């Protein structure tokens, strides 16, 4: 197909790394002991 | 298709959009310094 | 099809109702002032 | 076909099972009263 896949399948894609990068971010803490 | 693709995807999409709205909030802060 | 759809479509389908379930009585709290 | 399933599939599922354990363990606490 003209697409990689899908347009369900590349939103879910985009919407998945972004997720899981704000969400780290958001996780991960900086702490100067 | 008479839908926009399917009973399973139209759920999901609802419950994405929704599901990031509420967290959206719920992750949000209001503070006043 | 014999099954409702797919086992993909189930297995989500459970894991959908649970997560949405056992998240949520976690973000519920129970406060008396 | 020579797969389990698919290539999404196969990752989506493991992208699954750690996100749940790895997530789990996080909120997971131990105290000692």
């Amino acid at each position: 197909m003209f697409e990689p896949f899908q347009i369900l399948s590349i939103c879910s894609f985009i919407l998945s790394a972004l997720h899981f990068m704000a969400w780290t971010i958001g996780h991960l803490n900086q702490i100067k002991r």
